[PDB]
């Protein structure tokens, strides 16, 4: 792992000032297409893209886990539709799959530790049966934290060699947003009531009890914020340590990774902990309508390009954003010359 | 116009209501789709998409028109730039054709008053050459304003008999961002100086007598704010009278349309101004860059999808918003339900 960390590529500064200049002179005033601009750039700076920002195939990795936390009462979603759902990813009926579909972007649902027997057609990775309650003790030991990040780091950069260039990260588990806002408040150093929302439609009441529950496993496990690994292993799971190593794995591959929701920025705050390298290949997409979906995003100075007060997860917002990153392409490939026509701008 | 204006339908509560129903019986927790599922009804209501979202085809019309005001100084961009991006648009070349393109959607340049020879493969709808410099007088009169408005809108539904049923509204003219401001000033009742803003890469220093040929403008012609016909016709251009024509076509036809930047809210506050109708079938796409965007938008309560710090125009944003509306419309076809999987939630 720390051979996968020390070869995490740095941005290619000089396809990137080439890009700069051509952009420069499309037919347009210059600047005029904002942050469509500058993603092409940053898509021209990462070495896998080959100079340019180009998008060949496209994958949306979902990684489905079960939390033991969940025995809190912190989720009012059953237990069994981690299981459910992930089957229902195979048959291409739920939110991302219809999404990633419109992309023309496949999804490849894995199983890093569903509390279920083995369903067919899914990737197995799984560690265990559901983590540990993060409310009485570790989610995981370090070894297991650091093993999968290695596993899922090694399948990402291998579906590189089959053509993909594009990746988006999506979980699935009940009582996720728990763990998520216990790492969120430890790597942003904000309350647990700033960082603690709904999910998936907690009523208003049973709030407290989740704020609680989050304040008792950061004391309890009393993980070290300037260690991502640690936080993950103690007050994370399974599911976000996946979603980490999409982002460390497509940062080695030297490709661009869509963040989705309010579990994939708590992975990234990880991840960049762990390896600042990996922040230049991160894009965000939509702005989850998590309550500590803003402090978050402040952390990792990200700003989304979508506002849909979307909060399903699966990477749905991921594959959403994926036409954008396309557009970024097109312009830059497709549009015309300022100088062909004869135009002048001061 | 009477007549058009007394047609325009009302939105159908049945369908929606039957839409409401089949999105909370979908695979997801209620509500977490967000303003996708609020699209997805918005769209069930409108009687040209037949009681249920779906987008068959696709176009953007781009007005095309020169305008007086530009002698007053208030452009840095050559005027003839107008009549060169109206031809590159027949050619495929510019930044709304690529994205168009990239959404499948295709372009309809309409020259509705540019200033030099026609062009070739560009819809003849000129009304002059260039309208009146609004500084000093109107742009053109109540009667052209009129006849613009219903050549534009037949036109528009028109082409929903071919298979169109999502439009999108653009525009081309230098200078056109001092009507636009000149319009949103008197419709929102805001100083010139909180609406007027850089347009095409406008001098930090010529921004204020951008800002006085506004406030001439106004005082000149006294436009009557209770009246949008009066306010084009006065304040307004040839490009901005065709927008508004567009959206006023597609309420008629009961479809709908996506405004695109700065100069699009500027028409649709006519639009609404002249029938409140319109409003249920207009959908935002992106946040202009423009200084004015903020109040425009706050006044048409409308909130933009899309965050992309983009000023270009030409209806680059409304295309680059399209495959938005088709993924709410693949959401609403296409996902599983939970009685199916037996799901149950509370
Ligand atoms: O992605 C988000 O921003 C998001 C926000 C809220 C809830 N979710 C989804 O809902 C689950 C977590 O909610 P919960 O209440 O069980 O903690 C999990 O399966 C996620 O896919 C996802
Ligand atoms: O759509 C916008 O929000 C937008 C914002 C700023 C500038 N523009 C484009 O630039 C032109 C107007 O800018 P200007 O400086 O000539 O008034 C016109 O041709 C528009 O297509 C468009
Ligand atoms: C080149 C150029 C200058 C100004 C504009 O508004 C556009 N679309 C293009
Ligand atoms: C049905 C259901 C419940 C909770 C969830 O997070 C999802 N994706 C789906």
């Amino acid at each position: 792992l720390h051979a996968l960390l020390r070869d995490i590529p740095a941005p290619d500064a000089e396809a990137m000032a080439r890009t700069q200049q051509h952009i420069d002179g499309l037919l347009k005033p210059p600047g005029s297409l904002g942050r469509l601009e500058t993603l092409a750039v940053q898509l021209a700076g990462m070495p896998g893209l080959n100079g340019t920002p180009q998008v060949g195939e496209k994958a949306v990795l979902v990684m489905c886990a079960d939390h033991g936390v969940w025995d809190e009462g912190v989720a009012v979603s059953p237990k069994i539709v981690t299981a459910i759902q992930a089957a229902n990813m195979t048959r291409g009926t739920t939110g991302v799959c219809v999404l990633a579909a419109q992309a023309g972007a496949k999804v490849h649902v894995i199983d890093v530790g569903i509390d279920a027997e083995p369903i067919p057609g899914v990737v197995n990775m799984r560690v265990a049966r559901g983590c540990g309650n993060i409310a009485v003790g570790p989610a995981m030991s370090r070894l297991q934290a650091e093993a999968l990040l290695l596993e899922v780091s090694r399948y990402t950069c291998d579906l590189a060699q089959r053509g993909v260039t594009l990746f988006g990260v999506g979980e699935l588990g009940m009582a996720n947003t728990t763990p998520a806002a216990a790492m969120v408040s430890v790597f942003t150093g904000s309350d647990a009531k700033e960082v603690v929302g709904i999910g998936a439609n907690l009523p208003p009441s049973r709030i407290d009890n989740k704020v609680d529950v989050v304040r008792r496993a950061i004391a309890i496990n009393q993980p070290n914020p300037r260690d991502g690994i640690d936080v993950l292993s103690k007050v994370g799971g399974f599911d976000l340590v996946g979603m980490t190593g999409v982002m460390l794995g497509a940062a080695r591959c030297g490709l661009p990774v869509l963040l989705d929701g309010f579990l994939s920025y708590s992975a990234a705050l990880a991840a960049c902990q762990i390896a600042p390298a990996v922040r230049p290949y991160l894009i965000p997409s939509h702005f989850s309508a998590e309550k500590g979906a803003r402090i978050a995003l402040a952390h990792l100075s990200m700003e989304p390009y979508l506002h849909m007060a979307m909060r399903l997860g699966e990477g749905s917002g991921a594959a959403l954003a994926m036409p954008i990153v396309e557009a970024a392409c097109a312009m830059f490939h497709n549009m015309g010359e300022l100088a062909a026509s004869n135009i002048v701008l001061p």
